[PDB]
């Protein structure tokens, strides 16, 4: 069971979230197990998204990432640059030998935290200029997901679909990739 | 503004409710105070979407049915087909000629009235979806009727 968390920062791009979410829970839909998943918080047991909505969701555990093989930051247009604490929340994330993303503008998370660091990515273009003076050694990748080794992100809901599709190809193949695409497509 | 309330049931379509509701968010981006809304539950201050996520919302309440517009029932795949309290209320909203619809198998509570049998159609004042994809055109189908194909053009240019 590959397991994938989300932290949710304010203002996170719903369409974001719920698309990837959505290929995540129909791979398991097709194939049992694939994948196990839980929304987090850095403060709280709701946040607040981009269309207004609360999700509830499990305040996130230093400790309970430990049994983690991708943790993904979902940030949105409005989500506010700050959470200094995840700079060596991430960077330990990635001494462990976890797998990063970043969703709209996640990567500028990833960025800042340095794990990122000669690797590709894709931001929105908002935070583009940001993420580059901010961190010289991480590349834009002129599309709108990137697939780089163990650092994943999306600058946009339909980069966020196919990222967790490029997930789920390289995980059990383009089998079930494909029937995947087919139901939500 | 325009006030339309959803009334999310058990495992309801996340996709189709959040489509619908980024209409909405999105014509007030481009026209302030255009819509105002808000996510209703029959019992508890959560729900269960189709995807195992849980959105906050606020019990249903007559008494605040007074200032609504537009109701809306979502629902979903592996939504349970009961819900008493539906007929009740849905006849008492259309004894005030308020404006009603549904989403996904949504129509079928609608049914108690007037692959579940029994993607959008706009019938006067019965909205109704059978797809996510059919939620996103019945809320510009509002939109272009409350206000024009102007704002509802742009909308469509922004969510995609
Ligand atoms: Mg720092």
């Amino acid at each position: 069971p590959y397991r994938v968390d989300f932290i949710l920062l304010e203002h996170f791009s719903m369409a974001s979230f719920t698309v990837a979410m959505d290929v995540l829970v129909t791979a398991n839909l097709l194939r049992a197990d694939s994948f196990q998943f839980t929304p987090l918080s850095l403060d709280g047991d709701r946040v607040l998204s981009d269309l207004g909505l609360e999700l509830v969701a499990t305040e996130l555990s230093a400790a309970a990432l430990k049994e983690l093989d991708l943790l993904v930051v979902c940030g949105g247009l409005r989500t506010p640059l700050k959470y200094p604490e995840l700079d060596r929340l991430l960077n330990d994330c990635a001494a462990h030998g976890m797998a990063l993303g970043g969703l709209w503008n996640g990567a500028w998370f990833l960025g800042r935290a340095g794990v990122l660091d000669d690797y590709g990515c894709s931001i929105h273009p908002e935070q583009r200029a940001s993420l580059s003076e901010r961190s010289p050694q991480t590349r834009i990748t002129p599309a709108s997901f990137t697939l780089d080794r163990d650092r994943l992100s999306a600058a946009s809901p339909n980069g966020a679909m196919e990222l967790m599709l490029g997930l789920v190809r390289r995980l059990y193949g383009d089998g079930l990739a494909e029937g995947v695409e087919e139901i939500l497509s």
